[PDB]
């Protein structure tokens, strides 16, 4: 059987930051796969000031098993000091590809 | 304090910016990623219909998401637009926190 | 009134997205489907980091159709084994969540 999957949703302030953390974190085999989405816009209140960045969207892919650990692991080597890190449960998917991802880490 | 991702679509970035700052205004969600450069494709009227669009993602609490559904509709220009709740499992501590601080 | 998801799955391009999801729209597998290229997948394979230009796919659908919507897109999909992961929706505007049941 495969081990129940997971979704990191992750934000960087540029493309190189992202692929920066999207290598290390694969290659820590505590992520399978990572989607970099750059383009985005960003709006927050940040200590009562409306903020607008530019910001790259991430998606990680891997197991309930590692999220505890890519996520600190993100945290770790990520410029922000509160970046945003998200995980969001994957209740089904195609049984071959799960695989891959648990074969993957 | 469950937190939750909020999908929702605007026609432009304009109006998807105004949507975010409305509802950060009034903190119903922390956060509002927006992603234009999309396609959305539907059946509308009897044909498939393909519209450029932004893609957001907004952040907020399980408390909160009915009112921020409200209210994106509300000062959406679509009379029906994308609203979609997705839950959060797990998260940063310290992430979490800065978003539950952030809502009203 | 089923309870809905939204499918992930990524394509190589543009056209090939397109294609995808004009043909599981057809076959009602899927009320929408949000295209956004200019994505970048990375992964390890064969012992190197691999670094593909792509489509991320968000595809709107019910439960009791997140099965065949799985098998159609991956019989029409180019590559043998493409990400295809479902995400549960926990809430969202009644109104959108009826058209989509609709839609099916």
């Amino acid at each position: 059987s495969n081990t129940a999957s997971v979704v990191v949703l992750c934000t960087a302030p540029d493309e190189a930051t992202a692929q920066d953390l999207a290598a290390k974190v694969l290659a820590e085999k505590l992520a399978a796969c990572a989607t970099l989405i750059p383009g985005a816009t960003s709006l927050y209140y940040w200590e009562g000031k409306l903020e607008q960045e530019y910001e790259v969207q991430m998606i990680l892919k891997t197991t309930v098993s590692h999220q505890q650990a890519l996520l600190e692991c993100l945290k770790s080597h990520h410029p922000y000091q509160t970046p945003e890190l998200l995980v969001l449960p994957v209740t089904h998917g195609d049984t071959d590809y799960l695989s891959w991802l648990n074969a993957s880490l």
